[PDB]
């Protein structure tokens, strides 16, 4: 079974590419990471930093989560990310996405022992 930590890695980690991300990227990645299986996931972010660097965020700046919980953390440095946002013409099962690269501080929710990212909350 898939742990919360594993689910975060599947949904939000892509250390294999530095940034770039072609115009095809989100279309390919949203499908390959199984985020278009049950529906088109509307918004999803991939982080192009090492797993160690993203895991490290759980020891960085404590901030309020969007849902009001207190277990979110903002990265001290900007990170290379790709936001995937479902187009207006996208229709399941043919989910279509806009691919946008950015360099921003990420905010993740952390849980467990070891204390690791389990939710991607925002970029700022």
């Amino acid at each position: 079974k898939e742990t919360a930590a594993a689910k975060f890695e599947r949904q939000h980690m892509d250390s294999s590419t530095s940034a770039a991300s072609s115009s095809n990227y989100c279309n390919q990645m949203m499908k390959s990471r199984n985020l278009t299986k049950d529906r088109c996931k509307p918004v999803n972010t991939f982080v192009h930093e090492s797993l160690a660097d993203v895991q490290a965020v759980c020891s960085q700046k404590n901030v309020a989560c969007k849902n009001g919980q207190t277990n979110c953390y903002q990265s001290y440095s900007t990170m290379s990310i790709t936001d995937c946002r479902e187009t207006g013409s996208s229709k399941y099962p043919n989910c279509a996405y806009k691919t946008t690269q950015a360099n921003k501080h990420i905010i993740v929710a952390c849980e467990g022992n070891p204390y690791v990212p389990v939710h991607f909350d925002a970029s700022v």
